[PDB]
DNA sequence: CATTAGA
DNA sequence: TCTAATG
């Protein structure tokens, strides 16, 4: 958690790097399962035959341990660290839409900078062409005293479109947590569910209604069932304007909500924490269903939900407040 | 780990 | 269709 901090923190630049930079998927998750190691060993590794005496390291990363260790610095590390293209990069994928890929043909054409970005719209997509225009906003992040605005009028139109619509805004947000990195409604409606085939309309519907009063800006991608936009709040009796926020309405089924929710609302730790519970508890849990585990090995048959308690009874648990959903 | 865009 | 990208 400390003692191997540095080697773990090197190992995943290099990580980082290979996946990204160049195209080391297998290098890249060498470093990682590298990374992920010692960083559970429980001593202060004094040497590279030391790690290496570990499961996933090789010669290659121990000898880099050993540099690092016997030097504040690493040079491969110090080499690409100054690099602009690798650095480019970097920087280009920052863009909500532009991935590794994109970021490196972008980089091969000689479109390294932000400006550059500009001089050819042309050749980004929509998405990437809405990232660069919230380029700042997109970095931004939200503050809880906004999120309690937003969340107030999305909970209101959805109510006034269909009164049987239920929703959730989870995340960080549902965790009390101060801010915030984009918004997330989780929705559902009664005539959905696991088998009642469909309705899309159920997810455009209120799309359209967000769009209308303009709360939702624009459109990053829409399905019958996953929507990807960007809202902002209206701008008060002017001075001010609101930050163009990352926001992500999802359609599900009735009868998986609470998983859905409850999951979504993690922390991430919380689940795995849960989720390792529910085990003992002779049962399985992941994100839309629990299911009571068979002595065999494995079973099925998906346990009837109205509510995160109902999980939590299940696996006869604390119900914990989202608040203390912590870990 | 899954859903949407894209070309 | 595959491949990319966000979550
Ligand atoms: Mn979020
Ligand atoms: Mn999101």
């Amino acid at each position: 958690e400390t003692l191997n901090g540095g080697i773990t923190d090197m190992l995943t630049e290099l990580a980082n790097f290979e996946k990204n930079v160049s195209q080391a998927i297998h290098k890249y998750n060498a470093y990682r399962k590298a990374a992920s190691v010692i960083a559970k060993y429980p001593h202060k590794i004094k040497s590279g035959a030391e790690a290496k005496k570990l499961p996933g390291v090789g010669t290659k990363i121990a000898e880099k341990i050993d540099e690092f260790l016997a030097t504040g610095k690493l040079r491969k590390l110090e080499k690409i660290r100054q690099d602009d293209t690798s650095s480019s990069i970097n920087f280009l994928t920052r863009v909500s839409g532009i991935g590794p890929s994109a970021a490196r043909k972008f980089v091969d054409e000689g479109i390294k900078t932000l400006e550059d970005l500009r001089k050819n719209e042309d050749k980004l997509n929509h998405h990437q062409r809405i990232g660069l225009k919230y380029f700042g906003d997109f970095e931004k992040r939200i503050p809880r005293e906004e999120m309690l605005q937003m969340q107030d009028i999305v909970l209101n139109e959805v109510k006034k479109v269909d009164s049987e619509y239920i929703a959730t805004v989870c995340g960080s947000f549902r965790r009390g947590a101060e801010s915030s990195g984009d918004m997330d409604v989780l929705l559902t409606h009664p005539s959905f569910t696991s088998e009642s085939t469909k309705q899309p309309k159920l997810l455009h519907q209120v799309v359209e209604q967000l769009q209308k009063v303009h709360f939702i800006t624009d459109t990053l991608s829409k399905g019958e069932t996953k929507f990807m936009g960007v809202c902002q709040l209206p701008s008060k009796n002017d001075e001010k304007e609101y930050p163009h926020r990352r926001i992500d309405i999802r359609l599900i089924p009735k009868d998986q909500y609470y998983c859905g929710v409850l999951y979504f609302t993690g922390s991430d730790i919380f689940n795995k924490n849960m989720r390792a519970h529910a085990l003992e508890k002779g049962f399985t849990i992941n994100e839309y269903t629990i299911r009571p585990l068979g002595v065999t090995g494995v079973a099925g048959e998906p346990l009837p939900v109205d509510s995160e308690k109902d999980i939590f009874d299940y696996i006869q648990w604390k119900y914990r407040e989202p608040k203390d959903r912590s870990e």
